[PDB]
């Protein structure tokens, strides 16, 4: 499974969704997540995202850890997201700040 980690929290470009081929990715407020069941693991996703946070699960930083578990767990809640629709209006503002997860929204 790949997993969307901190960084697309209040960026939320979209971008990813476009090369998806099983359409995986569940959306929320503010964050997209993937899900771990669906996801093919073709690895398409993460040279789209702008705010290169896509991460095989394997490749998870270790400062990151949580986010395979809630990608997990919110997949499950969120709606399906497949087509791109805007960033968010101060998606590069937010692009690069770290410790974003404070800010996420169910
Ligand atoms: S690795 Fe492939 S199947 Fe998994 S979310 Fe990314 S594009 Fe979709
Ligand atoms: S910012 Fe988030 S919405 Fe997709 S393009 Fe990157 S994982």
């Amino acid at each position: 499974a790949f997993v969307v980690t901190d960084n697309c929290i209040k960026c939320k470009y979209t971008d990813c969704v476009e090369v998806c081929p099983v359409d995986c990715f569940y959306e929320g407020p503010n964050f997209l997540v993937i899900h771990p069941d669906e996801c093919i693991d073709c690895a398409l996703c993460e040279p789209e995202c702008p705010a290169q946070a896509i991460f095989s699960e394997d490749e998870v930083p270790e400062d990151m850890q949580e986010f395979i578990q809630l990608n997990a767990e919110l997949a499950e809640v969120w709606p399906n997201i497949t087509e791109k629709k805007d960033p968010l209006p101060d998606a590069e503002d937010w692009d690069g700040v770290k410790g974003k997860l404070q800010h996420l929204e169910r």
